[PDB]
């Protein structure tokens, strides 16, 4: 079977055969579509792990034109011995790099995947303690940041064993700003991080209580209680936000960090689960300008910005929110570009994703993609992805969601 | 039970209405086709003249639903209606809806349109019964009355006009226009396009049918009307029935000189209305615009009027790189001008902020009274400023309820001319 997708702007039609390889569930049924559900849908047994390992080893050896080779067949037998004797197995370095790259290649919600094959993989599977995790993360940050010339990277900590010895980064990203609920109901800093800020304070973090405090790392090794570490400030690259035309913009006192580094997801490769695998790229401007700064539940600066623009805020039909939103996103891109910190605007990024998708259809037989996430949160239909039909399905290796660790961790101290 | 969450407010709604869905979405548990424009060809009865065991179950389903809707399931009138429909199919291979059943079915097809953000208005629909029509001249008369009623001097009113249902498939009524009012599009000798490029092919059919094109940028197309399967016929809508808004800007005096206008009445006329297994192939329906439809899609799509370059030029923006967001900046001003213009001339229009807020309220009402509301996030979220509208942050379930509006083939792909 084949499935066709069409671009209604260009009338290009692409043919998807890759979906036949898909694995788990989308959440949809034959009679209900759950395409807009954010999160739809203890550890594996010996019998569950065998076919998962085989499928991955088979696809790795197919990718390197050695399917059926002597090395293919011996690797399969070796993997089987490990599962039989130890109930799990260990990836070779080559397979770990391949697995990490393809989890990114398969991330249907990521618009930046044209870069998937240029990913720096830091093998941190020898780590045993939170102090070790801190060291590996500092090196990751320093390498990825590269003085503003940002480089994609992932650091992979020991895989899950019995489920009782998980490695976890408790932060949702390596670098985020704290949030503080005030007695009067207002919020200082990032409202999204109020709860995680509370957890850090309880663990002994002494907060400066400002609007852009870089949070400490909260690191869990081997299922032990997590521990606090301050990222050395010289490794946190930040950009003060100014506007090329409104000289008053800098008086907003806005800044942001340069490195987007997701640290709460789970990396699954051949049935193995890497519960701590922080990865980073570089920003698309709308992540900051639209979501971080203008979500009502976030820094929520639209009112303040429109006021300084003297816009008429009496009625919605004046589109004052729309006008202010554009200017804010102009300033974000101008600021990063001026400080020579890597950033991509939504027009350039969506254009590259369409080229990526077409190449993937030609060379791989498809490209799973989540339209709801791929279309930027402003100016949707003037980007080419809006007009692009997409098919969403789950391939493995994959990045997955997992519960927040504080909802499952059982504490040990006193 | 299935839950949807709003990530702005943390409201969670519980859906049980999906348990009444009838047609495939196109998705499976392994593949989601939520961004496919036409994902599924699952129809409720085969192409034309169904057998009795094919049509009667669909009719029984709808009459059952309608009589349930009015607290009369199993009543005398319900069981007589079942026997009546049973005899009509036995003797004519079809059946006829009562006027009340037609109105019920039309309102619920709108209520069930998962792609429509304007559905909070669904029960305020004026239904014009045109099932007595026999010729294209009569169709033109019915359509003129619809346009005049729905326009109402700028105070627009939602309406639908329903022509005779399909019988054997050779006697279809069709409006060949995709909307009652659209602008012509012309292929220029050099290679570009004048007017609306989306209507180049339809404009050619009209010209090839004897239409004398004024060959301008905003030439209201004629109506091409097909009655009882005969060849379609051209009619010019009296221009005094076609309300148009000239587009100007509340700040930019030069904006009026772009010479843009649009029409006030959006009237979809190429869709199919399906009620109880009956297929009404000509059912033009109209409401009032959301501003983004004109200012974002009609004006700023690359393959439509494509005016961003022009507007940005006049705005003196840096169009050297995409990162200056010169496209986004011009885009806002254009949509400001559209709202200001319609509102200045007292022609009904809604912005995307008010429309999306209304829809959230509609969703809440439907979950409260009906146990669900089918909605297509891909279509509901406006094509600009997505996440500063509340629908962007609203999870939605999509499923297909009947009665419904469906797509159908363009009639020039199927019509055997005489
Ligand atoms: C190199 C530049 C990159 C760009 C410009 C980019 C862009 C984006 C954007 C805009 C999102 C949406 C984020 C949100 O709205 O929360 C996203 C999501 C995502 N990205 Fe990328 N990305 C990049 C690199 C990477 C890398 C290196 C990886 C992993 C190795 C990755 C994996 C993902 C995943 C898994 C998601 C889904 C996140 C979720 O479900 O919450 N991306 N990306
Ligand atoms: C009264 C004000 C109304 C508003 C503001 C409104 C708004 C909209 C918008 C913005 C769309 C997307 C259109 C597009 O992108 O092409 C749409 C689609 C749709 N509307 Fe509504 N609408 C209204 C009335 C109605 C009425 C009266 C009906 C039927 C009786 C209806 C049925 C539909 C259907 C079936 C679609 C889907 C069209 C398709 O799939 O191509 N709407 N509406
Ligand atoms: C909740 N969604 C996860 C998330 C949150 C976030 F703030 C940023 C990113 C992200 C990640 C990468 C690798 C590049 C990029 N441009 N953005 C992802
Ligand atoms: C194939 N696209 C369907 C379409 C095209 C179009 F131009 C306009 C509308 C529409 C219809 C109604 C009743 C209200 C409204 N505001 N818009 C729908
Ligand atoms: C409800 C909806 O699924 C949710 O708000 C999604 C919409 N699309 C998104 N797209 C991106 N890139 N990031 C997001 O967080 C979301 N949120
Ligand atoms: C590919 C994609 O599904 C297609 O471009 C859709 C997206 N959402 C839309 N939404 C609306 N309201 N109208 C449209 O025409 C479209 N087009
Ligand atoms: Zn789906």
């Amino acid at each position: 079977r084949f499935l066709k997708v069409k671009n209604w702007e260009t009338e290009v039609v692409l043919t998807d055969t890759l979906h036949l390889k898909s694995t788990l569930e989308t959440g949809c049924t034959e009679y209900i579509c759950m395409g807009s559900i954010m999160h739809p849908s203890d550890v594996a047994t010996k019998d569950q792990l065998f076919p998962l390992a085989k499928e991955f080893i088979d696809q790795y050896y197919s990718s390197i034109k050695r399917f059926g080779s002597k090395a293919h067949m011996e690797r399969l037998e070796e993997v089987n011995k490990e599962i039989d004797t130890t109930s799990t197995y260990q990836l070779k370095d080559t397979e770990l790099i391949y697995g990490a790259k393809h989890a990114w290649r398969n991330a249907s919600r990521c618009v930046g995947r044209i870069q998937w094959s240029k990913l720096q993989v830091f093998d941190a599977r020898d780590c045993t303690t939170a102090h070790g995790m801190f060291n590996y993360i500092c090196n990751h940050v320093k390498y990825a940041t590269n003085k503003g010339n940002l480089r994609s990277a992932i650091t992979i900590f020991p895989q899950r064993t019995d489920g009782k010895h998980d490695f976890r980064v408790w932060n949702s990203q390596l670098i985020r700003y704290a949030g503080y609920k005030q007695p009067d109901g207002s919020t200082l800093g990032d409202p999204a991080n109020v709860q995680f800020t509370e957890i850090c304070i309880q663990q002994g973090w002494k907060p400066p209580r400002g609007r852009f405090d870089v949070l400490p790392l909260l690191l869990q090794a081997n299922g032990n209680d997590p521990e606090l570490f301050q990222i050395p400030p010289e490794l946190v690259l930040e950009v003060p936000i100014r506007h090329p035309k409104f000289e008053w913009f800098k008086d907003l006192g806005l800044k942001w960090y340069g490195l987007p580094a997701v640290s709460n997801m789970l990396l699954e490769i051949g049935g193995l689960e890497f519960s701590a695998c922080p990865f980073s790229g570089w920003y698309m401007g709308t992540e900051i300008g639209v979501r971080d700064y203008c979500d009502n539940s976030r820094y929520n600066i639209l009112e303040e910005v429109a006021k300084k623009m003297n816009l008429d805020m009496r009625k919605t039909s004046s589109l004052w929110k729309d006008q202010a939103l554009v200017e804010i996103n102009i300033a974000v891109l101008y600021s990063f570009q001026s400080d020579k910190v890597t950033i991509v605007d939504h027009h350039s990024a969506t254009e590259s994703f369409i080229k990526h998708m077409e190449n993937e259809y030609r060379c791989r037989g498809g490209c799973p993609a989540d339209w709801v996430w791929i279309v930027p949160p402003m100016s949707g239909s003037i980007t080419p992805v809006f007009h692009q039909e997409m098919l969403n399905y789950r391939l493995t290796p994959s990045f997955e969601y997992q519960p927040d660790p504080w909802n499952t961790h059982v504490w040990k101290l006193v």
